[PDB]
Order: C-alpha cells, then sequence, then structure tokens
C-alpha cells in the first residue's frame, strides 16, 4: 500500500479489498437483529416498515427499550406510573403487528437515561445472552435532537457493541457463563446523513397502524400534526432512494466509529 | 397527504398548512420572555440589543443566570466570593440600561454546572411560575464551543422548555399550585445557523455600554480585543440580513427539536 | 472599528491586526509541549511523524496519558491488570523512538474515564507545573468518534488549557506553591477540520514502527487492516497540503473556542 | 453561668431555663405537622396510631412519601409501574382512615433514593408551602436498619428541617415567593431511643385495619408474620411507657442534632 | 397475639413459634455460601477459620472480591496494575489452602467502591446464578471502621440479599434467564456484637498460613505487629464463647434488619 | 503470643508492648499539627483551648476547612458570597488569637460538601505538601450529628491520613515531587467516646472570646444559648477529667481504625 500516491485509490481500496465493506447487501447472512429505542415508539415510528420487512423474510428482530415512558402525558388525570404500564400494553400490540417477539424493558425513567458505565452494562448483557448478528440504534449526531434520552441512547448502543467482545469489560458476564461477542451490523435510524434506503411504499399503512397502536402518545389531535410528518420523512427519504417512501439508514464499517477524519465522506 | 409524491411540496404544506411557521413575525403575541446565560454577561452579549428594542416594544424580559461568575478573573488578590458579589452589582447595572427588571439566580459556580435533573428541575419552576410566551438560550450545537457551562445551559433550557408542560415531571410543583405551562417561542442565540434576525444599528452604542458595565470582565486591555470582536459578530449577522449590525437568532417549531432529519433545512 | 461597513474586512482586520493570528509559523517561541492522549498508543497514532520532527527540533514534548487502557485486548487469557503494565512498557518504548522523555499516566480506567470537575483539576495541576507553552489534543467534534474516553478527552483538554490561568480555580494548587499558567499555543489533532500540516513522508516508516511497538495493540492480522488505513490517513492529510503523506492539525485563537459564530471559517 | 462548677446543674440549667425544652407536652401548640415516609405505608407501621389521635384532636396531618413502592413485591406478574398505581390507592385508603388529607409524592423510585442535595430541595420546597409546626421522620440511627431509603429518608428529612430557615438554601424558592421557615418540633419514629410515648391501646385495631389496607403488603400468609411483630413492637415501646400498647418518639432540642456529646443523655 | 399483656412474652414467642430462630444450629441445610470481602485477604482474616470448617463439612464456599486491592502498598516501585496482579495470585493460593473453589472479582479499584445502584445489580446476578443458601459479609455498623470500601461493601451485600428475591429489582437478570433467589442465612463477619461463635483453636495455623499467604500484605516486620493482633482478636471471640481461639459472628431473622427497635436484643 | 490463653492478658500486652500505645503524654514529638474543621469556626468551638496551648508550647498549628460558610445566616439581605468573604475575615481574627498561622480553604459550599475521591485528593495533597505529625478531625460516629458536612468530613479526614502514604494513591502528586507521608497522631474532637482531656480552665475565656469573633454566627441573642451550651459541654469532659473546664479527644493506635471488634474497650 505504499505504492498509493492518491487520496481516492487508497480510500477505494481500504474499503472495497481491505475491509470488503457492501453498501448494496449489507444485511447479507444476518439472521438476529437488536432494535434499541430510547422510549415506546420510536423503533416503529423510525424503522417500523424495515422491521416488518425483516421479520416477513424470518429474520428475528429484539426490541430493548431504555424507559418506560413516565413522561410522555399532559393529562393530569395520567401518573407516570399509570401511563408506563399503559405504554407497555401499547409497545406490546405495535411490536405484535410488526413480526417482532421478545423485548428487554430496562426501565430507566422517561428524562432520566443515565450516560453511565451502569447503563453500557445493562446494554452488553443483552448483546452477550442474545449474540445478534446485527444493531439499530438512533444516530447520536442528530443536529438538533434536544431530548436528551435519545443523545444517550446512541451514544450507549455505540458504546455497548464497541465493548460487548472485550472480556474485560464487565467481566461478571463471563464469570455467570456469558461469552464475549462481535457484532456485523450497525445501523443508525433517525439519522440525517443516511448512505442506506429501505422501500417501504408496500408496509406504510401498516407502519401507520403499528405508530397509531400508540393511542397514549398520538390522540385524534396530535395525529393531524404527526401523519404528515411521518409522511413527509418517507418521501425526504424516498427522493434520496428514488421511490415514493422510504426508511433511511446509515452503515459503516465497525474501524470508521473511531478516528476517522474521512468518516463524513461515505 | 397520502396525496403527496414528492418531499418538496410535503415539507411547504407541512410548514405552512399543518405547522403554520412563521418566520416573518414570530415574536407576534409574546408579552413576556426568559432570557437563560450561563454567566453573568450571556444575555447582554449575545442579544443585548434585541432585549433593548424588545423592552421599548414594552415587552417583559427576565434573566435566569446559571453560575454565579466566581472563576472569572486572573486577578490572584480577587477571591471568588468577591468576584460573584461585584458581577451581581455589575448585571443588575447592565440590566437597568436595558430595560430589563427580573434576573433570578441558581448560583450553581462557575465551571461546575451539572448537566442534571437537578438543574432542569430549577429551570422548569421558574419556567412554571414565570407563565413565559417566549425563550432565549444559547445554541448548544454551536462548533467549537469549549466552555462547558455554554453547552450544559443549552441542552438544559431545551430539556426545561420541553419538560415544563409534562404534570409528571417535577410534579411536587403541581402539589404547591405552579400549572404546568408550554412555551409558544425558543430562539437560539450565539447561533453559527440563524434564520432570524434583529437590527441593532440603532441601539449597539447602548449594547457596548452595558457590556462594558461589567467593569471586572472587560479593563482597557481587554476591551481593546472585545469592542472589534463584538462590531465583527454584528457584521457577521449583518451582512446576511442586509444591514449594518445584526443579532443572529435560530427559530424552528418545537417539532423539529425531535426526531428531524430536514431540520437544518430551515 | 466603527468606521468598517463590510464583514470580510472586519474578519480580516480583527484576524491580522488584533489577534495576530499566523498559520504560516505558529511554533515561533514554542520549547515546551503537552500532547494530551485518551489511550497508550493515540499520541502516536495521532500525531507520531510530528512528535519526531519536533524532538529533532529540540522542542521539549511530555505525553499526558488520561486512561490505563485496561479493556483494549478480545484475549480472555489476559486480565486488564496485566495488560495496564504491558500498554505501559510498549508506550515508554514508542515515546523513546520518537524524542518523548516524560509521561504522566492518570491512570483513569480505560471506558470509564469521567467528564468531571476532578479530572480538570489533575490536567491543571500538571499544566501549572510544566507550564508549556503549548498543548495538543484530540478533537471532541471530530465527527462520528463512539469513543466516550476520546470525546470526554477533548473537551477536559480545552477545559483545563482555559482554567489553567484562573486563580479561584483549583486554589489549592496555589496554596502549595504552583502559580497559574497561560498556554500560547493550542492544536487538535485526529480532526475533519484541519488548517495547519506537517510534512511526515520523511518519518511514515519509523511512526509505523513506533504504533507497531504496541504489539499489544497490533498482531499481523489486524496490522493488514492498519497499515493500510493509516497510509489513508496521511493520504487524506496529504492531498490537502500538496505532499504524498501528512498529519493534519486544526489551530486557532484561543478567543475563537468561546462565542464565535464564523469559528468554522478559519 | 460562669458561676456552675457542676456538669448536671449546668445540663439541667440549659434544658430547664436556656431551652425551656418540654418533654411532657412538646406538641403544645402545634396545629400542623409532616409524617415523611419512606415507601407508602411507613407512617401507618412507624406511627399510625398517634396520627389518628392527632387527627381526631384536629391536628393536621400531611404526609410527603419519599418513594414509589416500585420493588415491593416477589410475584412475577405485577410490573413495578402495577405496583406504584397499586401501592397509591393503598396509602390513600389508609391515609383516610387515619384522618390524613394531603398526600406529596416525590415518586423517586423504591431502592434508588439518592442522599443529594435535588431530594433536600424538594423536601425543603414542601416545608416551606405548608409552613409545619412540626415534622416527623424515621430515625436514622437505627441499629441495623439494612434499607437505604429508610437511613436517607431519616438524613435527609433532619437536613431539610436544619436548611427550610436558610435563605441562601435553595433560594429560587424564595425567588418564587416561598419564605423560610422554622419547624418548632422534631420527632423521629422507628427509634429504639424513644423518650416520649403515645398510648395507642384504645386505636391499635383501627392501626392494623389502616396497616393491612396495603393488601399489596400483606397477603394472609405474610400477616401471620406481621400481626404479631407489630403487637410486640407495641409492647416494646408499652413496657416503657406503663401501657399496653405503646408509639415511642425521641425528641430532642434542635440544638442537640449538632456537635452535642451528652446528646444520647436525654 | 392480642392476649399477650407483657414484652417478654410476646418477644420470646415472636422469636421461638412465629419466626423459628434457631443459634444452636443455623447452617442446618446449608450446602453453598457466598463469602464478600472488600479486599483479596478479607475473607481469610475475618473467617478464614470458619471458611476452612465448612469445605471440610462439604459445604461450597465461594469468594466475591469486591475490589482489586490496587493501592495496598508503600513500596514505590510497585504500580497498582502490578499490585492487582499479584493480590489475585495471593487470594488464589490463600483460597486453595482454605477449601475454596470459585472467585467472583468484581474489580472495582480499592479505595474507590461506589455505594451504588450498579455495585448492588452486580451482586444481585452473582446471588440469582450461584443461589447460596448463606452469605457472608463484613458488619457495617463495626464501630471506628474508618475504610470506606469496608461500610460500603456490608450495606451493599444487605441490600443485594434484601433485593435478590424482588423480580422487579434488576429485571433484565430474568429476562436473560437468572430466576430470583430468597438467601436462607445471613452472618455477619468483623462484628463487635457477635451472637455466634465458631472453634478454630483447631485450624488458627493453617488459617495464619493462609494469611501470610498475602505476602504483599505482610512482610516479616509487619507481621510482627499482626500475628498478635490476630491472636488477640480470636480470645476476645474465644473469650465469650469458651474456648481459647474463636470467630465471631451476628446472625439475626432478615426481619431484624428492618424497623426493629429491639434488634440488639440478640 | 501462642502462649496467652486469656484476652485481657494478651489484649494488655498488645498496647504495652507491641504497639506501644502512650495515653499519658501523647504529643511527645509532635511539632506540626492539622486541624480540619467543616465550618468556619468548627476548630475555635471544638478545640480552640488545646490549640492556644499548643502555640504557647510553640506547635505549629494550620487549619484546613472544607467549607466557605456559604449558607450559615437567616438573614435575608445577605447573600452566601457575601458570608463567605466575611466568614474568611472572621476565622482569619478568631485564628489570630489562638497562635494559628495558615489556613488552606478548600471552598467546597456548605451543605454541599461531597463524600468523594475528589476531596480525598484534596486533602492528600495537602497533607504530602506540610508533612505533619498529626491531625485532629472531627469524629464522625459522633451520636445525633444530623450536619452532613459533619460527617463527611470526619470520614474524609481519617481515609485521607490512611491514602497519604500510598504512593499509588493520587499518583501524579509524586509525579510533580510531593512525597507520600505517614502522620505519627490523629485525635478526634467532638466526641462522646473521648480517653484524652485537656484542661481549659485557663484559657476558657479567650476560647469564648476567639468563638465571639464569628460575629456573623453569634449575636447577642444566640450567645444567651451558646455561652451556657459551651460552659455545659466544658464541664462535660471537665467532669471525666477531674477539673472545671476540659477539651475531650479519642485517640486510638492507627491500627483500631480497621477490622477491630475491641475498639470501643478503649
Ligand atoms: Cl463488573
Ligand atoms: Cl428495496
Ligand atoms: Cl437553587
Ligand atoms: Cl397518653
Ligand atoms: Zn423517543
Ligand atoms: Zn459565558
Ligand atoms: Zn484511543
Ligand atoms: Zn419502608
Ligand atoms: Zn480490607
Ligand atoms: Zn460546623
Amino acid at each position: 500500500f505504499e505504492e498509493i500516491n492518491d487520496f481516492e485509490t487508497a480510500f477505494k481500496r481500504l474499503l472495497n479489498e481491505v475491509l470488503e465493506f457492501d453498501l448494496q447487501n449489507p444485511l447479507k447472512d444476518v439472521k438476529k437483529v437488536l432494535c434499541i429505542e430510547p422510549h415506546p415508539d420510536d423503533c416503529v415510528i423510525g424503522m417500523g416498515g424495515t422491521i416488518k420487512r425483516l421479520t416477513d423474510r424470518g429474520i428475528e428482530v429484539i426490541y430493548i427499550c431504555m424507559t418506560d415512558g413516565y413522561m410522555g402525558t399532559t393529562d393530569e388525570n395520567i401518573t407516570g406510573h399509570e401511563l408506563a404500564q399503559i405504554r407497555r400494553k401499547e409497545e406490546e400490540e405495535s411490536a405484535k403487528m410488526l413480526g417482532v417477539k421478545k423485548i428487554y424493558w430496562l426501565n430507566y425513567r422517561d428524562t432520566e437515561l443515565p450516560y453511565s458505565r451502569e447503563v453500557r452494562k445493562d446494554l452488553v448483557k443483552i448483546i452477550r445472552k442474545e449474540k445478534p448478528d446485527g444493531v439499530f440504534l438512533p444516530d447520536p449526531w442528530l443536529p438538533y435532537e434536544a431530548h436528551p434520552d435519545h443523545r444517550a441512547t446512541g451514544f450507549l448502543a455505540l458504546d455497548a457493541v464497541a465493548f460487548s467482545p472485550l472480556p474485560n469489560f464487565s467481566n461478571i458476564d463471563l464469570d455467570i457463563g456469558l461469552k464475549p461477542h462481535s457484532v456485523s451490523f450497525i445501523g443508525l435510524y433517525y439519522t440525517s446523513r443516511p448512505n442506506y434506503f429501505v422501500d417501504i411504499t408496500d408496509v406504510m399503512d401498516l407502519k401507520l397502524k403499528a405508530i397509531r397502536a400508540h393511542k397514549s402518545q398520538f390522540p385524534d389531535d396530535i395525529w393531524e400534526t404527526w401523519e404528515p410528518f411521518l409522511r413527509t420523512v418517507a418521501l425526504y427519504y424516498g427522493q434520496k432512494a428514488g421511490v415514493k417512501y422510504a426508511e433511511g439508514f446509515r452503515i459503516m464499517p465497525g474501524l470508521f466509529y473511531h478516528i476517522t477524519p474521512f468518516a463524513e465522506l461515505i
């Protein structure tokens, strides 16, 4: 590689020959994935269509939900305890409509999710137990994301995936018979720099039915705003992918999440 | 909205019809605003002109100052306790010169402002009490902002505004008779992605006199650097707005601060 | 400066006359610098070539390593305690090969570096003791940096530099006879927005030998991936600087790290 | 007082003349008290009889409950969210049976109550709003108390009472129009060093009915153990007070909670 | 129990009939116990003899060590990383000499053991996996215990035992197939209020050989002080039990660790 | 020591021969001591008399004050910043009246002193710099001490003394040329289990003048209560020592602060 005198060549060779990074079929071998959502309803809102598509193709999809959704209401007659119970039933209904069979609830309180070692260990435990091929998580670099649970979940999910294979990390996991694990695939959903698209034209009406199942979050008057907003998001991704309705994801080789100044160039 | 096949149309309709988002007069009905500053002098440096303009138009402007300014000196003869006392008198003088009548001091120590639930609750209490129509806060995504108190204040102010209307958030506030509150208007000051401008050509000399009132922060020799820097900032904003001297703000609909991949497009 | 009617003029004058900012020879008077690395091997990987060039020019280079490298292995036979010992010897060998004489080990555990006042005070102590002219640190705004130790180190280094000269900050340092200190020079390594380059075509094979000295981190099979990745990075910086192999740095005047909306413009 | 040469005399004079400390009728003027409980059911279990006696005498009793009781079950079919909802209804029933009209729920999670400034501020807010004459709280020095929520509540309640009257403590409370407040009376319940007793012979069957109202906590099989345990506690206090069934409290002058080496002598 | 009019009767019946509390053989059915030690060497120093006695009787003894022993040296030539490696080998040798076959290392750093939910979860995981009949832990109420790791370990071990059987506590443990678990037996070692004794006259020379195996901690000159100190401790316990050399333990019914004012009476 | 068959003998030998523990003159070689106080005025109130006696005997006494005294007023007209300034001047006057030359201010805020590694390191730095022979600190086991700053200071002081001599603890101190340090002498003031007394009948009126110097803390009406309280405390210690007025201290050999079940027996 000392032979090479020009960046684009080196870059092309690094990606294509050295890393063998494929953006055309990057879910080739994947049989099990984790979707990590900050609140009940985030998996379905950000990639509900893709989830349905994967379950139909007989890929096993497992949700990890970081919080209980305790705060998500303006109704003074509903306690956070009542609302958590409700949003558990709602995500159970929603997850059944897409093919999703298992949900792990971390049960950190909505608005109170720590960026801490503790939460890294909670995720690394599940990854080591379920040995998934791929993990989906919200992009922590989404510009203007003011929800701290969202930002946190992103960094934690990356940290967890990064540390799952390190046997000195959360070592009691090994001592009780969980083996360390490398994930093959990482995809960021809720991203503004997607580089992989999935047509959801055919499943858009199911996706919206699975979102609406979260009745607590979507009364008629809120739905007036959110059905348009969601169709607009699907068109934004759609236009880039040459279809009506798409879901955007950012997929990179693991190496590019660390000390890569040209990471923004894929 | 199923009717729509292209993004730009959907985008235009979302902004114009669904959200009714106005960049021509977004302060229409605003009678009271909060300006949140990390240190004494930040409201005046970032939007002192706009504050004067608002008070002249008979709009009530209330400062929330996050810290005491304990660290802001190189003089070995001044203790942090002395400096805090001084910077309280300075901001009191400065605030009088602009039309500003109330300041809340959180009194967290300069350089030690936590990114915590506690501080969210301190802000949400004031918002519920003062029921402001609009809130101004420093842009936390300002590139190359190395002051941790600045970054923190931005995220906290957004969190506070987002959570003020949720009755299960800091619920003791309700139990002692503070009602939940929605803010109509959010504006980010100290931003590099402004999309709303205020002419301060006419109030620039008052703005500089109100900055200079912070004598502790601005001895003659420091002022040699800072009067130029401030004129340059006002020109940068000015050029974009077609005037000599402007203050820039980023204003978006509340919806766009959460899971909006096209947020950077306004 | 009231005279000026256009931004670009004011900008040019602010940079050239007021701030005297020089990008052609910014290491004029620099005799002593600190290189702050999150892990053992980060100084060598991010600016090993530049460090050699500085040593040869008789500039004193001191490493501060934030963590012990406890987690950096997939081998189930190596404890984090064994690995820390090993990576100490490796960085000692690597530091010998470049001209580096002194290493401070903070010994926070890999993956567990706090963003806290405590760690700010640990750095400020070293800066006040060594009174360095310049500090190098990894760019905390590097896009897609998922390693929390990296993000943390960047913000802490800037905080430390900013607070070293404040006598009310960590005041016990003064009480035991460490004087406050201003550093002249700040340079961000591992950056995607570099604006200063150093030719390392001549030292590239030494740099790779000094990286390979970290045997724990770079077995044959991993080096198949990392020798290409590093040549590609050096070309990326190289293309921008018009040479084969360069190391990129971002250098700005201290003022631009605070409330500067045109900071992105240098 | 320089006249005095013997401790017992000075001690007697300090208590009787200087402090005017009365153990015979120490609730003389009290019209409003707060009972602070770590979990739902702690007020009723530790002093349910005394509460009834006070409400019958037309004294206003307000509960502050620190936690939600999320963890208090071995039943794998009940979520912490369900159980919190349930224990809210149970304490509402229980509190109605005794004369208690108002409950504030802090809603910190069972087993997760922090010993933090935040929680001190939550209590000081309620004290300043309700201006109670007296506060009851569990004795933090109860030997062999392994429940961390119990230990925590005790220290926090004392801290809160101590800091309620300090206008520089949680100063935003004052800024929104809560005046500082001194409590006249402090009583520790769940104590092993009681020095004031209340006959509950006449209300013991109501106390047990109000405990049993917490059905979640007291199934038939658990009640086999807890009816005896509670009768035994009431006899232990009873024997000391010369009655069948009593509730023990430790009452001291505020001064004795700080730097008093003979505090254990009342 | 309404029948009873005097405490001593009720107390006797509570202990003997209701709780069936046995101080003659409280290890009756115990096949597996956990010994929790703050540092390498604490299990052997506090109850090494008892451990030997248990392994000879074919009872399975598992150590949980909370910290790595990083700080335990005055030798400036030994890093904390070197010392941890050493103290791992030492406790492995020591544990072999007593019958002990499993050690779990939490690897929190010596002097830095947090009193946190995280550490509770680490212990509860091991308890649920190993389903021990009994747990030994240092008495957190030991007067004049200044080592914060000691105090912490005590409270944490009690918390862990208390919370192991609650399915809503660390619920991910259940989701990955660890069942909740109740411990039958709790014994506090390093206690000044022991109420159960074990003769170690016959195993005292093995106990001292197993202590001495921690060479790092016990050079000749330190052993001059510690062999006497240990013989003195064994006599103190011995005198109370009517033997030369004993190890003291405090054993109570689980009920007495919560809201029991007469707990100090057994 | 195998020879010995009885505890009291072993105990006597351990104390007298092995540990050489002297309660008759335990300040033999002491030339320099630290007095650690949680608030300004705690050294003077707890051992002001003893301090004068030590100064007169030409022993160097250095105050470490943990907090700034920010909260200590009921006056709504005084800010915590004003009060800290004032209490600095007051402790400077008070310290002059006794022979005290040097005060280190940690400047943690009153009511907000952390029990953290950070604060341990702040104390260990001062101890290593001043190499004192002895340290005085408030007894953290003082029954009914409700002030969290007091409890915290005690544990921190002991931790600091324990860890000062460990070169792997706060190792950057060594890297900047502070040597590790063992203190010879530890004495607990504000204790209810004193075992060493100092006659202060001769200095009692100076002690009261040095307390009264803290005017902020002691207006006429408060002094009506505090002059009696202090005379009573001095008599309590006095009676035990067979004098009118004494100051009590608890002194033990360093070994007894760790795993010593008979520590209560001296
Ligand atoms: Cl662990
Ligand atoms: Cl497709
Ligand atoms: Cl506050
Ligand atoms: Cl009565
Ligand atoms: Zn969400
Ligand atoms: Zn600022
Ligand atoms: Zn690194
Ligand atoms: Zn309870
Ligand atoms: Zn230990
Ligand atoms: Zn005090």
